[PDB]
């Protein structure tokens, strides 16, 4: 029972607002789109189709009614262009900012465009939101911000030194957001996601995340790599948790704003057993090598979601195994 | 003496390197130019004349020989364009990055522009320097990185929360510089300047610094406005100490790199006593209203320069009194 979430969705259905989703055509963005349209919200999407796809939008078109779909206005555009940011903020109530170029190895290899997309793009959106006087601003942050902090589980107040240009950019999102609260009174929420997964996460590409990648390899009879000793642990978080948390943040009471929240489940799953988990779930629908560690890959990761539970009355309902069961069928249809 | 600093400056006269100065037309960049041409160095210049002036260059030209000027290649251009940053980096040995939009209140009214110049612009130069494989990289940091931390005098490893968009940019300069060391092995030195003053510091404008603003005011017989009770204090730093530190940092040994240093004197001077000093020094070349505190103004500022003294053999040799005595003539020539 997502009891607080249920109640908040009910306000939204009764008094529908206008939402902006940046990165609408990507994994998390499209999932947020799916839910808000089903809640009869008016949605304004912004995407440049860099990592995102037109087929993600086309899928969501088939998952919602006509009346619902007609309340979605899509704008092809770039968060790096401030003018575009201002144009899309007009009459927006709630801002869900997901647009960015993710991936740690990407930022190492092209820190320039990454900086532009993730810092310049963010500030453009943040500033346009302040000037449009939106009612809430919720943006995608990262567990990479913890950096070389050795403590476990990860507690928001305790971070270390950033280990990648990507870690930097997301921390800079946080800092700008705090300073926007200080100097302007503009209270935002930053969601440090931890290893999200689920339908519409891109399995292709040189930057594919481990769950869709491995899934994609098993469905093809390709080799499944484990980068090192296989002992690495991660806090895998199914999108529904992330959707719940964006919407709870969007309508949080004022005192809950200007805050950073871990978005995860609280569990630690080894790569050795993720390799196992996926196999079983895939093989329930009738269808392993080792190499090196990565420069920027931490031995262990696990969140403490106490703060979200307490402040936002957050209720993570889907753990890894059930997430994968809900996810595998999507990849079957998608990869054929 | 300035014996280690004199060791280097004499080494440079005998054996010239190629230097890149960004912000070369501004206050600090143009003083850096004066020194480097006087030591027969080949200097590459970059400036867009945004807060700097062609007259600062023109002035340097009159203080150096024809053959010294001949080795100054000046490029009108913008650090925000990566291509420009790479063109001005070819053949360069030591980078002195001074190009930025300073002032806190500028960044509160227009955070986008300050982000573009101070974060994007900085990263371009860092990135190009990295690629060009330069011998050293030294950049203009800021005492505002201490933020809200209560300690006084200020010590480099202890910092708090950035209190404005400008502070965020300068702190992010430091973070990126530490990340570049980690990810590419490219070791830089960042200089937390504290309230620099001297020749060619713009007395005109909304954001003119206190010393040049008051010196202009007393020569014109305009009002000297003291914001507050006048017990507000600062570590006023004469340019030669900044120049000194930049050259020390450019030719610093490997282990002294990837470090942040306070550039100041270690002293505290109140606006009250300061107005006394300015006035007294100006009367030897023969020629006040209190008001509401600047909002969010730092109450007291003072650097601990122990790190610079031990690791870079810094000598904070010119205190505020002597500096003002050396700078007063320049403002008389400039305003008549
Ligand atoms: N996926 C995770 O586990 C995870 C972990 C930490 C942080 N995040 C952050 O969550 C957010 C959601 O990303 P995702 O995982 O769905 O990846 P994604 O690539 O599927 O989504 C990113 C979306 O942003 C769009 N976009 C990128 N740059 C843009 C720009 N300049 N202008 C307009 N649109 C732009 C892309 O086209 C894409 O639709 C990102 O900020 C990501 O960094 C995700
Ligand atoms: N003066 C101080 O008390 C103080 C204190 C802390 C930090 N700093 C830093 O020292 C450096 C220089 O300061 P200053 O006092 O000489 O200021 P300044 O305004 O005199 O110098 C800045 C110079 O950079 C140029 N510039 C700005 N944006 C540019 C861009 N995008 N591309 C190319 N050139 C650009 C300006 O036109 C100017 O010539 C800056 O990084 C500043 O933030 C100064
Ligand atoms: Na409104
Ligand atoms: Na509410
Ligand atoms: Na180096």
């Amino acid at each position: 029972y997502m009891s607080r979430y249920e109640e908040i969705t009910q306000q939204l259905i009764f008094s529908p607002k206008t939402w902006l989703i940046t990165g609408v055509a990507g994994f998390i963005g499209s999932n947020l789109l799916e839910k808000l349209l089903k809640l009869n919200q008016v949605v304004i999407g912004l995407d440049n189709f860099s990592t995102g796809h037109q087929y993600n939008l086309d899928e969501v078109k088939t998952l919602v009614s006509t009346e619902q779909w007609s309340r979605f206005c899509f704008i092809e555009g770039d968060i790096r262009d401030l003018t575009t940011c201002e144009q899309v903020m007009k009459g927006v109530d709630h801002v869900l900012h997901q647009a960015a170029l993710g991936s740690v190895p990407r930022s190492i290899v092209d820190p320039i465009t990454t900086n532009a997309t993730n810092i310049t793009g963010f500030l453009n959106i943040l500033h346009a939101a302040k000037n449009a006087q939106v009612q809430s601003f919720t943006y995608a942050a990262s567990s990479s911000t913890y950096g070389d902090h050795p403590a476990l589980p990860k507690v928001e107040e305790n971070i270390g030194n950033p280990l990648s240009p990507y870690a930097v950019t997301k921390y800079v999102n946080e800092i700008y957001a705090q300073v926007y609260a200080r100097t302007y009174g503009f209270k935002t929420i930053g969601l440090r996601y931890f290893n999200v997964f689920g339908r519409r996460q891109d399995p292709n590409g040189a930057y594919a995340a481990v769950i869709p990648k491995w899934t994609a390899a098993m469905l093809k009879g390709d080799d499944v790599y484990i980068n090192g000793d296989g002992e690495t642990s991660r806090d895998f978080c199914y999108i529904d948790n992330v959707i719940q948390m964006n919407i709870l943040s969007a309508l949080a009471k004022d005192s809950a704003k200007d805050n950073i929240y871990n978005v995860a489940v609280g569990d630690r799953t080894t790569l050795n057993e993720l390799s196992g988990y996926i196999y079983d779930e895939l093989n329930l629908i009738h269808h392993i090598k080792y190499r090196e560690f990565r420069s920027g890959d931490v031995r262990h990761s696990q969140a403490d979601v106490t703060k979200a539970i307490d402040l936002l009355k957050y209720r993570p309902n889907i753990k890894i195994r059930e997430g994968l069961r809900l996810s595998m069928p999507w990849y079957v249809r998608f990869l054929k």
